């Protein structure tokens, strides 16, 4: 479990999105495993704008933080988890980490500040939905 705290906007992924967050939904999307909503009070966190590929991400399964390099966003193929089937997953990012699936909400950050979140495990990898590219995370 885990989110994004952002100005008036909370980053989940979108298979773990409450009543409350579709409630008051800002912007989903599947094939990226996100859904974001509006808060009520301000958050702390800040979103990475920048191309950087080293970071550190948490993992709630082994309760640590972990350095990694991860591989840019792309569409890439995801095995069968607990809570998707095999399909095709749009702005994943890639690292060699250990993840489960109650470990997806953890943060990925750099240098810059929050890159995404964990989204996909299995087989030694770790996979992370990016944010940087949503702009408009950081306004209105
Ligand atoms: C449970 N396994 C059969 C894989 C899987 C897991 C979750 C969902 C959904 N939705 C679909 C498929
Ligand atoms: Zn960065």
């Amino acid at each position: 479990s885990g989110a994004i705290y952002v100005g008036n906007y909370r980053v989940v992924n979108r298979h773990l999105a409450t009543h409350n967050d579709w409630a008051n939904l800002v912007w989903e999307d599947s094939s990226r495993d996100l859904l974001v909503s509006s808060t009520t009070a301000q958050g702390c966190d800040t979103i990475a704008r920048c191309d950087c590929q080293t970071g550190v991400y948490y993992c709630s399964s082994r309760r640590k933080h972990y350095p990694v390099s991860f591989s840019k966003p792309s569409l890439i193929f995801v095995e069968a988890s607990e809570y998707y089937p095999a399909r095709y997953q749009s702005h994943l990012m890639l690292a060699v980490g250990h993840s489960e699936p109650g470990d997806c909400g953890g943060i990925l950050r750099c240098q810059h500040g929050v890159v995404g979140i964990v989204s996909t495990g299995g087989n030694g990898l770790v996979g992370f939905a990016d944010v940087r590219d949503l702009l408009w995370l950081d306004e209105e």
